């Protein structure tokens, strides 16, 4: 279950935490000791601080696996993508020979490179990635979960809540159903169908599951701060506070926890 790992940067990489990161990474590291996958996992980590050429650095001298060949060809992809002579045909180039390279390949290449561009180069990609692995067997739990969660996560925070609806509410109601009928120990769907059924207007049964599957993860801390917006439907903000207060417990990094607590803080008593 690669949630331990992919899930926990895939909510903060856009907050840009790392300490998070380290935990997941070198958890991953510790379980197999050394590999170029593992590598490449501290080379993502260590890619988000802001060089996108680490990865040259990390796993090209690593490489050769054909999960390190393809995160190593995209990778430079994106290196010179990111480079200051002008390579523009070498940029469409790599592009071409990923686009090929990714599909009609095993799915483990395609996979860690998901898990490898989660955040930077369209990360759209990662959940393209993850659906190429899974054309064979669309019923699997980790891309209809990603899909869905991320079209929930646009819907809870404030992307699309300015005009909320609820037909992509219901793409990801059946994403996460199809989720939670392939594995009960599934995270992700359980905590998005808990905020579908709060933005409805069904506080108790919302609640109700809110209380069934928190007790399940307390060291998910993306998860934990995302109770912050989808527990405001309640009518205060004091579970808020108690809720940011919590990932502060888990860890002392999320900037999330204190902008929020000053955004809610500053509402009833000006506090």
């Amino acid at each position: 279950m690669a949630d331990r790992v992919l899930a926990l940067v895939h909510y903060y990489a856009r907050e840009g935490y790392f300490r998070h990161v380290q935990t997941v990474c070198n958890e991953v590291l510790k379980k197999r000791p050394g590999d170029g996958v593992l590598t490449f996992w501290r080379a993502y980590g260590l890619l988000m601080e802001g060089n996108t050429a680490d990865a040259m650095r990390d796993l090209s001298s690593i490489q050769g696996n054909s999960d390190l060949e393809l995160a190593v060809a995209a990778a430079q992809l994106l290196g010179h993508e990111s480079a200051k002579v002008p390579d523009h045909d070498a940029i469409i180039d790599l592009q071409a020979k990923l686009e090929i390279e990714e599909r009609t390949a095993s799915d483990q290449p395609c996979l860690h490179l998901a898990s490898f561009y989660l955040y930077t180069k369209s990360k759209e990609r990662a959940r393209g990635l993850v659906e190429r692995v899974l054309r064979n067997q669309p019923d699997m739990v980790p891309a209809q979960v990603l899909l869905g969660w991320i079209i929930i996560s646009q819907q809870q925070d404030d992307e699309y809540d300015m005009l909320f609806d609820e037909s992509e509410l219901d793409d990801a109601l059946s994403h996460f159903e199809q989720a939670v009928e392939h594995d009960h120990n599934d995270l992700q769907a359980l905590l998005g169908k808990a905020k579908i059924m709060e933005l409805k207007k069904q506080l108790g049964p919302c609640l109700d599951v809110l209380t069934e599957i928190n007790v399940r993860f307390g060291w998910f801390v993306p998860a934990l701060v995302e109770k912050t917006r989808m527990l405001m439907m309640l009518g205060d903000w004091e579970q808020v506070t108690e809720t940011l207060q919590r990932v502060l417990a888990a860890d002392q990094q999320n900037i999330m926890a204190q902008a929020w607590n000053c955004m809610i803080s500053l509402t009833r008593e000006g506090n």
